[PDB]
């Protein structure tokens, strides 16, 4: 369904020129750093023009189209010009904000500096600039047509503190792409700022008057976090960052950029720059917005399989801050496709990202019908299994309804001879000497079990929260005595399950074996062979707990780890350590197993122990 044409037609498509009163028509050579939005339902693609070469350091004016029959046709400008002092002069990363009628784009602007903003040892050839666009629409003789009329841009720079806590700044610029208003009527911009040690870090830069003065939250990302892109949700600030060769940093603040905190618990290093996570980054678009009821998020990045900066395969992810998913690759082929924005308007979605073939850049409007077809599909299958577990009267009548807030994935009847699967279709789990039954898989011998991926996600890890916090619930029953020792569920820190962050195993002697890090086992209580047993182990605070039947185990709440260390989990493991090379032998049953992002309390954990019979998808299917 999904269909393209080349919009900013590299070595092509001419934009009006304008100097010393004079205006040409003028073919540019490459366009990037796409920003696509919308004003009154006129579509507004906003980018680089950059007339002689894709070079950073070369003359580029800022670039509009826009269009009011949903991107059939569009009118063409330049928003922005650079100052025409030299041959490099430039605007730059323009950074976009919508409200009402008005465009408000912000720039770089450099005079004649020969190196890469970043490098620079002063302030002496920028400036930071803020223009703004009016949009006007008409309805004359029956034809709806639009016009924007650009006003001169205004320095910012009287709004840039010398100092910032433990440092003295140098210079900065918006992230690009598109920013935000806020619900409180702020204008807020991500921005990226250096400082004399030639530091990159990320800040929020806002209005409160309608762009006329700025202000910096006193707060910051960590060093090495460029081009932050960000969203508002359920009333925070999302950052989410750039981080050259490292997995991209995601921030959460309440207080306009007062105060910062990692995202840990959700969406921060979920997201690799490239398959070893070793390569540059990329800039990124991220917006909340609104499908069929359900307030979600949407995020671009490319998987960079080639590296360096050729950033191949853009690929779009959904999320509601608890699942995240694949929608899959936006781009063709294996071209080079870095920089993208997303738009959904009138229930529709759009793509506006580069293509570089030789360095080279266009910038291609994509429609993307495909894609906001999936997103429907997952999106149905989230708000129903929210709504099954939602609507059980829990047993004393009825009681507390089971918790979806915060659960991540659900495996239950769904199964396959190799695959576990999700009922939020987001990250299955793999399998091994595994027969289907009611709600679970029975799993036996030696290599048996299944395997739930963490960071063995890969380059995209998805539970990455589980590093911070995390329950992992489940019903399980035991078919033999084992010979020895022999697990039943868990969080594992290697690959073979032997170094574990916390889990349960059961022995010899009809013991529970609970398994805090790296302390000694200690067996304790009891249990029958046959018998139902309802287990939930918790993570927060570097604390394990473990609950049979909803009471918690002998030594439940202990340190599982270090002080000083985050932990790297690589996987769960569920009904054996699925590994051949572990002589363990788990002949049992898993129904139902849930993953929440948060340590449950005690009556969320007593309910899912009282509704174990009624949870289960098998008819609900």
């Amino acid at each position: 369904g999904s269909s393209r044409v080349e919009l900013f037609k590299r070595q092509s498509s001419k934009v009006p020129f304008e100097k010393d009163g004079k205006v040409t028509e003028r073919v540019v050579h490459s366009f990037r750093l796409p920003a696509l939005v919308n004003v009154d339902g006129v579509m507004v693609a906003i980018a680089d023009a950059r007339y002689e070469t894709s070079f950073d350091n070369s003359l580029i004016d800022t670039v509009a189209k826009y269009s009011v029959d949903d991107g059939e046709t569009w009118e063409t400008q330049i928003a922005i010009k650079n100052s025409r002092a030299s041959s490099v002069s430039r605007v730059v990363d323009p950074t976009v904000i919508v409200k009402g009628n008005k465009l408000y784009v912000l720039v770089g602007s450099y005079n004649s500096s020969r190196s890469y903003w970043t490098s620079h040892g002063d302030a002496r050839d920028w400036d930071i600039l803020l223009a703004v666009g009016e949009v006007t629409k008409s309805t004359a003789g029956g034809k709806i047509t639009a016009s924007i009329k650009w006003g001169s841009p205004v320095s910012l720079k009287e709004f840039f503190p010398a100092e910032m806590e433990g440092m003295h700044t140098n210079q900065f610029l918006g992230g690009a792409g598109v920013a935000i208003v806020a619900s409180n009527g702020n204008l807020v911009y991500p921005v990226q700022v250096t400082n004399k040690k030639k530091q990159v870090f990320s800040k929020i830069f806002y209005s409160e008057d309608e762009g006329k003065t700025w202000k910096f939250g006193k707060g910051r990302s960590a060093f090495g976090c460029s081009e932050p892109v960000a969203l508002e949700w359920e009333g925070k600030l999302i950052i989410n960052t750039r981080v050259d060769y490292r997995r991209r940093l995601v921030y959460e603040s309440s207080d306009m950029g007062n105060t910062w905190l990692e995202a840990v618990g959700t969406l921060s290093r979920v997201w690799g720059p490239s398959p070893k996570s070793n390569q540059p980054g990329s800039q990124s678009s991220f917006t909340a917005v609104t499908i069929e009821g359900m307030r979600v998020m949407l995020f671009t990045h490319p998987l960079n399989f080639k590296g360096r900066w050729l950033r191949d395969r853009l690929n779009l992810w959904l999320t509601d801050n608890q699942r995240i998913y694949n929608v899959g690759q936006v781009s063709i082929g294996d071209e080079n496709s870095a920089y993208s924005s997303v738009l959904y308007k009138d229930d529709k979605l759009y793509c506006l990202h580069e293509i570089n073939s030789n360095e080279v850049y266009s910038l291609v409007f994509a429609r993307l019908v495909g894609e906001l077809r999936i997103i429907k599909s997952v999106l149905q299958s989230w708000k129903n299994w929210d709504s099954h577990l939602s609507s059980i009267c829990t047993p004393a009548g009825c009681g507390p309804a089971v918790t979806t807030v915060g659960l991540v994935g659900f495996l239950s009847h769904s199964a396959t001879k190799t695959e576990w699967e999700d009922a939020y279709r987001c990250v299955n789990a793999s399998t091994a000497n595994a027969e289907r039954v009611p709600n679970g898989l029975k799993f036996a011998g030696v290599g048996g079990g299944a395997l739930w991926p963490v960071s063995q996600q890969g380059q995209n890890q998805r539970y990455h929260f589980a590093n911070h916090a995390f329950t992992l619930v489940a019903s399980v029953t035991i078919h033999e005595v084992p010979k020895g020792a022999s697990p039943l569920l868990g969080a594992s820190l290697d690959s073979s399950g032997g170094k574990k962050l916390l889990g349960l195993s059961y022995d010899k002697r009809h013991q529970w074996q609970p398994i805090y890090g790296s302390t000694p086992v200690t067996p304790t209580g009891s249990w029958e062979m046959g018998k139902r047993y309802h287990v939930v182990l918790t993570m927060a605070n570097k604390i394990g707990s473990v609950y049979i039947d909803g009471e918690p185990l002998e030594g439940s709440g202990q340190t599982v780890v270090p002080d000083e260390r985050t932990p790297d989990i690589s996987h769960f493991y569920v009904g054996g350590y699925k590994r051949s090379g572990m002589p363990t032998d788990s002949r049992v049953t898993v129904n139902n197993v849930l993953l929440y992002n948060r340590q449950l309390n005690a009556e969320e954990i007593r309910t899912l122990f009282l509704s174990q019979d009624l949870i289960g998808t098998e008819a609900h299917m």
